[PDB]
């Protein structure tokens, strides 16, 4: 006798196993739908004996995976499992090392802003409310970051090889993060207009975008108000654990112990290059895989990370 059947696991989050019998004469698309072993698309193979008991992904179809799908990326979208099962097949060849004391990226299909990224990411006193990002991320950490790396994509929009953006990718990520208690209020003044006061949660609380100085936000900034003049804002009140502050990229001054981390854009509208800078002993500039450390460091950042535990303004009236 040959063997005509082996016995699989089905799952959608790597937690929930579903036990399979697979007939060998048909493939796994035939049986299962889409099916992928560790990110590889074996839609159109047939099973192998080597295959008995190993572990297969599928797309959720039926109710009760659906739940289980949703329960562990919290998206509804139904492309998000192929889309990181193909970043998956991709980033599993990537290597991580250790660089400056943080899990970097050797550079690899156009990943810089990705380095930039996950290095950014670790240094936050941040948490993700996916437990798909949340187990990644621990793993990410010390150094096993294929699975995080595909999911960031995923949750990005971006396919292997696509040119990114730190900021964009991180717009996307922090919807999944825990910021539900971030609060940022702001005393916004217009000549005109007259005064408000704007209280911004979640994601909202935690990036700016039009100056990479968190003092500057503390001080006040211009900003334009919608009857065409520019009025002026400063922060009353921050309840978080870090803020991001972003601008067209430009040069800036960085000056160890004054801020946490922040991304150096080499480039301009049409392309460039993230790097990552934070400190230790001195500055650490972390491109991929290199590192070099600096005494000081005038470049073109285009976002600065701050920590943060809950800041009242002493600013009068
Ligand atoms: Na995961
Ligand atoms: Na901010
Ligand atoms: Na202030
Ligand atoms: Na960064
Ligand atoms: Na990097
Ligand atoms: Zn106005």
């Amino acid at each position: 006798m040959e063997v005509k059947t082996i016995k699989v696991f089905t799952t959608v989050d790597n937690t929930n196993l579903h036990t399979q019998l697979v007939d060998m004469s048909m493939t796994y698309g035939q049986q299962f739908g889409p099916t992928y072993l560790d990110g590889a698309d074996v839609t159109k193979i047939k099973p192998h004996v080597n295959h008995e008991g190993k572990t297969f992904f599928v797309l959720p179809s039926d109710d009760t995976l659906r739940s289980e799908a949703f329960e562990y990326y919290h998206t509804l979208d139904e492309s998000f499992l192929g889309r990181y099962m193909s970043a998956l097949n991709h980033t599993k060849k990537w290597k991580f090392p250790q660089v400056g004391g943080l899990t970097s990226i050797k550079w690899a299909d156009n990943n810089c802003y990705l380095s930039s990224v996950l290095l950014a990411l670790q240094q936050l006193e941040v948490k993700f409310n996916a437990p798909a990002l949340q187990e990644a991320y621990y793993r990410a950490r010390a150094g096993d970051a294929a699975n995080f790396c595909a999911l960031i994509l995923a949750y990005s929009n971006k396919t292997v090889g696509e040119l990114g953006d730190v900021r964009e990718t991180m717009t996307h990520l922090l919807q999944h993060a825990n910021l539900e208690s971030a609060k940022r209020v702001l005393n916004v003044v217009c000549k005109h207009c007259g005064q408000k006061t704007t209280t911004l949660t979640g994601v909202e609380a935690v990036m700016y975008m039009g100056t990479l100085s968190y003092d500057n936000l503390k001080t006040g900034v211009s900003i334009p108000c919608v009857c065409g003049r520019d009025a002026t804002q400063y922060l009353v009140q921050q309840e978080s654990s870090f803020v991001m502050m972003s601008a067209p990229p430009a040069e800036y001054k960085l000056q160890q112990g004054t801020f946490l981390c922040a991304n150096e854009y080499t480039g301009n509208y049409q392309c460039g290059h993230y790097t990552h800078i934070t400190a230790k002993e001195t500055l650490y500039r972390i491109d991929g895989a290199h590192l070099t450390k600096m005494s000081e460091y005038k470049g073109p950042v285009t976002d600065v990370f701050y920590k943060e535990t809950s800041y009242t303004t002493t600013i009068l009236e």
